[PDB]
Order: C-alpha cells, then structure tokens, then sequence
C-alpha cells in the first residue's frame, strides 16, 4: 500500500497504456520494465477501429494519426479481392491506423510520463507475494534488489509473463505447429514483385523497393530461438520455389509461431493480468496489441475505482468476465484463419473460393469485419431485463448541444469519468444522479440512437452500463448507479 | 441411323433415365449395358429437392416416394447442429428422398422398358466411329461382336467411361489423396453408438442395430481395388482408437476416393456424355447421382428434338454450356467440404466452429442448402436484355384453372412438350404460338410469380426459356419460339 497504489509489471505498450489509465483514474502507477532499452518489433503495425475509437475517447487519437498511413479496408486470411468493408459497420472512424508498434510504445511511454506514472527501466520483477491487504513485489534493479509494496500488481509482462507463473495462474492452450520467419533484410535484386503469395509449400510476402535495398520478408510454413539470414533465405527458397538473393545489411530478423494460450484467470486476488501475459496466438489479422490495449482500458478505470473505494469487488471481477471471452474468440479466429490459408491445392484452395464468394455478401463481410476490427465487442454485465443498449459501445456517439454545436461523446469521456447522457430531456434522471456527481458527470444533448434510448449511463471505457426508455425511473437509475459506481455521497 | 436413333452406352441410373427421356421425346433408344446383372452400391441413397422436382415433372415422383424415408433437413460437412434448412428455399417438396441407388436403378429400368426403350444386358461397347451423318458402335455381345448404327451415341458409362476415351475427350482433374472404405458388415457387439465422429485420425460412421448384426460402416482417412473385412477393421481401429469386432456375414465392401475429374467437352460431334462419365468426385453431400439424373433430363428432350429436326445444333450445344458449369461447382464444393472435415484439432476444429455459427444465419444456410439440393441451379441461355424469369426453374409452379382447380405445372410437363403458360390473359401470345402447336402446348391459368411475369415459355426440363411482361410482343415470342423450338409449321 505504501510504495504505490498499483505496480504495473512490464512497460510494453499494454503496461504503458494501463499506467496512463490508472493515472487518469487518479491513482499511483509504478511501471517496472526489465529492459533498459526498447527492442525491435514488426515495423508494420495496425490499430483497428475499436482501438482507434478507444484512443479517441482518451484523447490520444490525434497523436496516433499524425504522419500515419491508414488502410480503408483489409484482406482476410490472404484473400484480397473482397476486402473487409468498413462501410458495413457503425463507426466515425472507418479505417485501420498503420502505426508501427515501436511508435505506439514511444507515444504511450510519453503519455504515461506526462500523466505522472513512474517508469523504471532495467528493473526486473523476480518475486511476488500477496496477502489480504497488499502485494509485495521483489525487484532486481541497477542498485540491487528491493521490494515494492502496492494495493495491486498487474502483469503486463508479455507472453513469457513472470507475474502469471508466480501467481500460479494457468496458461492452457496449444503448442505451435506453424513456423514463421519475419525480417527486414536487403536484396540486390531489382523489381522483385511486391506481393503476398500462397504456394503448395507455404505463404510468403516479399516487399522490396523496385531498385533493391531493405525490404519486408514474411514466410510461413506448416507442420523460438535465433534466426540467421541463411535461415530466412532457405525458407524463402522452399516456399517460393526460386532462391532470392538476400544480403546484409540485415536490420531485423525474428521467428514466431501459432502457439495459442490464454490465462485461465485474469485475476487472482490482488494480482491481475493484461495483454500478451493473458493471451498469445499467431499474428494474423493484427489483433494482439489491439486486444491488449483494450484489456488495459477495460481494467484501468475499474482498478483505480477499486483503489479509491467506490469500485466494488464485483466491478473488478467484471474485468475477467468481460475480457476473457474476447481473447478466447481471438485465439479461435486466428487458428481458423490458419486453416483457411493452409497450403493445399487439393481441398483448401476450393474452400477459399467459396469463402471469397461469401465475403462479397454484406452479411458475411460484416461478420468478419466486426470480428477483426473489434466493432462487434459488447458486454453482458450486471443484468438487473436489461435495456437493448446495455453493454453496447457508445464512445462514438455525437450529441447536439443546446446551441446546435456537435458534442462528441469521445471528448466528454476524456476526463475518464462515467457519464450520464440525457438524450431526451429527463430532468428526473439528471437530478437523481446528483449524489454521485463526485464521480459521474451529467450531460444533456439531442440525439436519436438505434434502438431508442432516452438516457445512457456510459462507462469510462465507452461502453454503456445502463440505459433507459420513457418507462425508466429515477429509482432504477439510483440502483444502477450504486451497483456500478458505489454508494451515494454524503 | 438405321439400327436406332440414339444408342445409350451404359444402363446405370443415368443411362436408364436418359432412355426414358428419349422415349418421351418420341425417338428410338437402345441401351447397351456391359453387365448381365446389376451390382452393389451404397445401401443408403439421397435424391435432393431439384431431383425430386424433376421426377415430379416426369411423373415418377410417386413411385420414388412409396415406402421411402425422407429427411426434412441435412447435415453439412459433418456439422449436425445447424442443419441445412429446407424452409429457406422455394419448393413444393422440402425434403430429401432417401432412396437406395439399387432401387433408383430398378425403378428407372422398369420405366425405360415400359416407355419402349430397348435394354440389352451383357453387351459391352468396344469401339466407336463417327462421321457427318452417323455413329457406329462396335459391341461384344453374348452371340459375338456386332455393330450398331445410330444418329447419336451417349456415354452414360460411368467414371471409367469407354465412350469418353474412344471419343478422345479429356478428363482433366486431380488424383485422390483421401482414402475411404464403406461396408455392410456384422458386429457381435451390442449397443455400438450410432453416430458420425471426427477424430485426429479420420472420420468414422458406425450404424449397427443395438442388438448387434449387420450395420453400416464408413471410414475416411486423409493423406481402387479389393477390400477385405480385415482392411475395414484395421481402418476403423486407426480412426476410432479402439478396435471394433467385425465378423461375417459380410454383405458389401468397397473403396472410394476424392479424385475429381470432369469431361472437358460434354459433346464431340455425334457423341455426348452424361453422369459419372462426365464428372467424378468424392461422395460427400450425396450429389453425384442427382447431378447425373439432371444431366439426363437436360439432354434427353434436346437430343430427341435434334433427331426429330426442330431442335437446332445451337440447342444441342446448350447441353454442355448449361451442365458443365454445374458439375464444375459440384467438384469444387466436395473438395471444399473435405477441407472443412479435415482431421486437425489445431486449425480446422476452430474453423468448423465459425462455419457452424454461420450456418445458423439464414443467408449462409440458404447458400449451402441451395448448393447441395440444386435449388440454386438456373441457366443463362439464348440471351436476346432477358426477362428476370429467363432460365429459372418453373417446374414447381401451380396455376389456378378457370374453375379454381389447382393446375400443377409438374403435371402439365409430363407429356414432355414445351409449354406456353399464359398467367395474365395474353390472347395475343396464345395465338402467336399456334404455328408451333405440333410441339408446344398452350395453357392459361391464374398465378402471380415473383418477380412478375405475364407469360412463361417453359422447357420440358422445367426451366424457363423465355418470359414476358405487359410490354412483350407476339413478334418477340415468335422469335424466341423459332430459336428454341424450330421454325413455324406449314
Ligand atoms: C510479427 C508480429 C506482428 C504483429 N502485428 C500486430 C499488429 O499488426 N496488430 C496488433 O494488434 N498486434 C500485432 N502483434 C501482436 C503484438 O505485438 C502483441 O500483442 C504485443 O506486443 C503485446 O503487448 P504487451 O505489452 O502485452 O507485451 P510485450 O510487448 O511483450 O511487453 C511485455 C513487456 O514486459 C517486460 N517484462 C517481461 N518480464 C518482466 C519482468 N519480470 N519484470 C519487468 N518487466 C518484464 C518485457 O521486457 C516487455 O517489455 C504482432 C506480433 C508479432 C510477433
Ligand atoms: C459410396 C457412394 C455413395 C454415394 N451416394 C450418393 C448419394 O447419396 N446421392 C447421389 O446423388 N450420388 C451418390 N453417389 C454417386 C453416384 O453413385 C454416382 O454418381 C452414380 O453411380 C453415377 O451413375 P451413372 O449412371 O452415371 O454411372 P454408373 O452408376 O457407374 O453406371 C455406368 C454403367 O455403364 C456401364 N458400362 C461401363 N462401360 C460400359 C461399356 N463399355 N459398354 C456398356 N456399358 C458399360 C457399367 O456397367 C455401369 O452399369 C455415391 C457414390 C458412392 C461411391
């Protein structure tokens, strides 16, 4: 309790995002990151719709878009002729932001710092002890071992999570059967076609400048450790069927696989997990970091609330309840996509043909678009029956002010407080909310939503806690307010 | 020309169906079947919606339904929880008729005979010669070799088609990588669960009486010739993971695979191909014989018409044009389903999960239902733009007579003549059709169809040749009649 409120283990993008969220929630956040210096990641990155919407409601979207290429559509499982159609989903931001992870990390690190989080680099957590009041973290640092005492510890320490094992949380799942290499390497060859291809021997992307030079190589072969330029070239030759001249300078080289695992519990007492610490899977569709950043924004406000007292144990438990199912579906969909890309002219090629056809129908395209981009995420939480809007994402709504001015809910959410939106003129609900005004802001505005709602009680993460029609009463809102956001003041 | 009008090579179900069709068309049909006696086939069979509708419009449905079990829905690629929904497609016969092929063969053989086709058993075609006027078939028969002269020869002689090779028609496609066994064998074991199952080692169906005895075994293993009871038992043990006691009496045992081939041309001069002679593929979904019987009904009326003179060369060419694309899609969908059933917990199991979900949506379920049952078949033929009803199946329409009595188009089609249906009161179209009355029947009736049509010119196979709205003229109908059904009489 005495060193800090929350110790965030791991200063990757997820840990950094969480620290920002905890600071926005008015609690102390100490990030302990093992590495002195950041390391290399894929130089191509993707933040999809719901992540973009999430950044917007935290006021980070602008800095993430500056200088950024965006994609207005996406392939699906190596199908490029019927791309995922952002027009078929409801958003104010129909695009994917192609931000390299290194840049996402740098931006979040600066934000955590400006928000007052303490970030210690070269500090490795080596031990973890928990009792009814606090967590103690043991740390190997540049000036020797020391202990940190906190109310909570969150493992944001990646796929090889120290926190997860120390807390005795299971990581059930499958081991890899697919072997991929990725690299940024040089070719002397000119006019190497820039494309993805699928042969009987694997999947290959080559993306080099037409004049030669440093380029992107991804190679995937069906049924961990150092990678050499020779390894990469041999793999490329196997898949492609023709050698490609690859030379120094070599900028980055890595291995990855399709091991698919998920933490059985996202919470064990005063220890929680987020990001790859909580789920790993093959990188297909660019979903891992998106899921993690959203884990962080789900958790941050709830954990700060718990520390401050008005967030209940029940509330904190909804982190696992809400977010475990999401990553579960991500694991499954990445595995499914690997089946859809399997090199095999006999059966899989014909299947891909029908899937491609189906992608040209609005209903199926909408399904896979919602899946990849996160627009289909909604929660079933604290059911009383619930209003249709309960659990839906409201972060992208825009209201009309009394003078006709646009009032984006994304902007209202930047202060990281829950909001009561009065869409219809419900002075009774506005008044009923007064005893919670130390926590919840009330904003009246004109808007029609579908399905209809006269009022929306919105969580700091942009999802709707409670909603009301003309039949809703102040008593019902009082009950929801108490359950979600604690007892009335005074 | 002098022995017979058409020589049908092969007296399997497709050859027998075709002979019936040729007789209905008023031409001679001689079926030459190599085998003296029929042989064994799968004891479980399936005739789907469009086949059922087709039998109806030839007046054979009743005899095919007598004593028959029907299925009101179907699994898809070993998915049983969201079956294909016959309610989502337009038909008067929402079911699959579970007729064993041996019974289909016997029924069609009796019908061909009663219709006046000549059927010779134990007569093997060994040679084929073709000129500008006729085909000569050389035959090894019970009283020695002889020759048959005909206007046309149709190879309905199965996957190993003699006619196809003799005519120099290619059979491009893939060789098998999947090995299946099927058998009717005895077990002494009691209460062997009746079910389909998919394990990491294959696909297996066991269907035995609870008290033991003769039962159905199908086993499929992923990457031709005699099969023993030992072979079957060893395969069952590999897939199931536990041996099953199998003993005599053994009633039937067979091998099959997923070789997928299709005749590059369905017609070469005076030689045509139908049925498995024209296309083979893995038996999944029960589509092979359905496709063949429909091949036969597409061809029969057109070929008889050609023999009689009013059917043009252009008309006969539409057999290939219309039917080749159909079997092409069947080959592809069977290959695709094998991908969907592939034993593989790593990737395919998760994919199957999403496919199962999608099958619970009307749009995707309708798609696969139409695919398997043939309700999605429609033709793009003799485009003039064409009326929306052109090429659609009208065989299941029912009209109201002048006295209110129901007048099924299926019954009207039994005489095997094209029909002009006057749905609105178009005396001008009725009159315009008189010079073709030796070939085409005119029937007035009340009915609203969707999309709207005032008149439908229906082919003997139940598909629409031409349709008209109020703007259609008698001149347009004259032109269509001439193109489809020959010059006006007199
Ligand atoms: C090739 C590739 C391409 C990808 N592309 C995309 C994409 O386009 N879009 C997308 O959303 N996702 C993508 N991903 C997935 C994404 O990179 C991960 O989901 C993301 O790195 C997870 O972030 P994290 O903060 O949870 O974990 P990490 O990035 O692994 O950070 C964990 C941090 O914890 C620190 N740590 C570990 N142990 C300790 C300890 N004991 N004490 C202190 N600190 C510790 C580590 O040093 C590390 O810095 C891709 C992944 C790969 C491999
Ligand atoms: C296990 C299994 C289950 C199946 N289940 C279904 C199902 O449920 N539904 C479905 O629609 N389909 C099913 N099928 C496919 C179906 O059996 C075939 O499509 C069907 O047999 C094709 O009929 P056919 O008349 O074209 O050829 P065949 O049945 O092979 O008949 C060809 C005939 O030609 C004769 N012949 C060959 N050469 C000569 C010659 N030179 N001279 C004279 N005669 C010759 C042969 O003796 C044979 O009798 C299944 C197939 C298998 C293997």
């Amino acid at each position: 309790a005495l060193t800090t409120d929350v110790v965030v283990v791991g200063g990757g993008p997820v840990g950094l995002m969480l620290a920002g969220e905890l600071r926005a929630g008015g609690v102390g956040a100490l990030v302990l990151e093992k590495l002195v210096e950041p390391v290399g990641h894929d130089r191509a990155g993707a933040l999809h719709i719901r992540t973009v919407e999430t950044l917007d409601l935290r006021g980070l979207l602008d800095r993430f878009l500056e200088g950024t290429q965006v994609a207005k559509g996406l392939p699906f499982a190596g199908i490029f002729t019927q791309g995922l159609d952002f027009g078929l989903v409801d958003t104010r931001h129909p695009y994917t932001a192609l931000v390299p992870q290194s840049r996402t990390e740098a931006l979040l690190a600066e934000h955590a710092r400006e928000a007052g989080a303490e970030i210690r680099r070269g500090h490795e957590v080596t031990g973890l002890r928990q009792d009814a009041e606090a967590v103690e973290v043991t740390v190997a640092g540049p000036s020797g071992p020391y202990r940190v005492r906190a109310r909570y510890a969150v493992g944001c320490d990646g796929g090889r999570s120290t926190v997860r094992r120390l807390a005795g949380i299971g990581f059930p799942g499958t081991e890899a059967t697919v072997r991929a290499l990725i690299g940024y390497v040089t070719t002397p060859e000119r006019e190497v076609p820039r494309r993805w291809e699928r042969t009987p021997d694997g999947i290959l992307v080559l993306a080099f400048p037409p004049e030669g030079g440093l380029g992107r190589v991804v190679v995937i072969e069906y049924t961990e450790g150092p990678v050499t330029l020779e390894d990469l070239g041999a793999a490329v030759a196997r898949v492609r069927g023709t050698p490609l001249t690859l030379t120094e300078p070599v900028s980055w080289l890595s291995r990855f696989g399709d091991a698919s695992r998920q933490a059985k519990r996202y919470r064990s007492g005063r220890v929680l997990l987020a990001g790859d610490a909580a789920h790993v899977h093959f990188p297909i569709g660019g979903q891992g970091l998106n899921t993690g950043l959203q884990d962080a924004v789900n958790l941050g406000w709830k954990l700060a609330a718990r520390v401050r007292g008005w967030g209940s144990e029940e509330l904190l438990d909804t982190y696992h309840d809400e977010r475990h199912p999401v990553a579960e579906r991500v694991l499954l969909n990445t595995r499914a996509q690997l089946a859809l890309m399997r090199p095999d002219e006999q059966h899989t090629t014909p299947l891909r043909g029908f899937v491609e056809e189906l992608l040209g129908t609005d209903e199926v395209n909408r399904y896979f678009t919602g899946m990849i981009t996160g627009t289909d995420v909604r929660y079933a939480t604290f059911a009383p029956r619930p209003h249709p809007w309960a659990g839906r994402f409201a972060g992208g709504l825009v209201l009309s002010g009394p003078s006709g001015e646009p009032v984006p809910v994304a902007e209202l959410l930047r202060s990281a407080r829950p909001l009561l939106l009065d869409l219809a003129g419900r002075a009774d609900l506005r008044e009923a909310t007064r005893p919670w005004s130390d926590r919840v802001s009330v904003v009246a505005g004109e808007a029609t939503v579908e399905p209809p709602a006269q009022a929306l009680l919105v969580r700091p993460d942009g999802y709707v806690a409670w909603a009301g029609s003309p039949a809703a009463t102040a008593d019902e809102l009082r009950a929801s307010l108490a359950r979600w956001f604690g007892p009335p003041a005074n």
